[PDB]
């Protein structure tokens, strides 16, 4: 139960990955760097979901389609003109509606969990759950980053 779960292959479709906002350079169309395009080895100019703000209050959405059990998370940053990008760390908060959500805690534990991010544009970094969820809606929530906040992204499970 460590497969992808679609966000690599655009199983997903991108309608099913929202954001609190994404970033435009200059606020031209052109240069948009949509929620969707937030997967893992995308490749390109504008190859990632990149926050408009740098915000703790930002966050990536993503809808599996269907309850699934998710046992991991792989992230990578990106580049934008010769500047290195990525997200540091950050939380995990999970649902079935889209709209009320369950932040990942340990068991017992009183404050959510934070997991280390990446540390550079285009190494995978992978964190594994130790306690599984169920869930249809997954949405990570940056809590710091380097120059800016972005992601590309593929979940685990089955």
């Amino acid at each position: 139960c460590t497969e992808p779960l679609g966000l690599k292959d655009n199983t997903i479709p991108n309608k099913q990955i929202t954001a609190s906002s994404y970033y435009k350079t200059w606020g031209l169309s052109a240069f948009s760097w949509f929620p969707y395009y937030a997967r893992l080895d995308n490749q390109g100019k504008f190859n990632a979901w990149t926050a408009q703000t740098n915000s703790a209050s930002e966050w990536l959405q993503i809808d599996l389609g269907s309850q699934k059990r998710v046992t991991g998370i792989i992230t990578q940053g990106a580049r934008d003109f010769g500047h290195i990008q990525y997200v540091a760390a950050y939380r995990v908060a999970y649902g079935d509606d889209g709209v009320t959500w369950t932040e990942y805690k340990d068991p017992g534990a009183s404050e959510s969990k934070i997991f280390p991010g990446n540390m550079d544009n285009n190494s995978h970094k992978k964190n594994i759950f130790e306690t599984p969820f169920q869930a249809r809606f997954v949405r990570i929530q940056p809590v710091a980053w380097h120059n800016r906040i972005t992601l590309r992204v593929e979940l685990l499970g089955c």
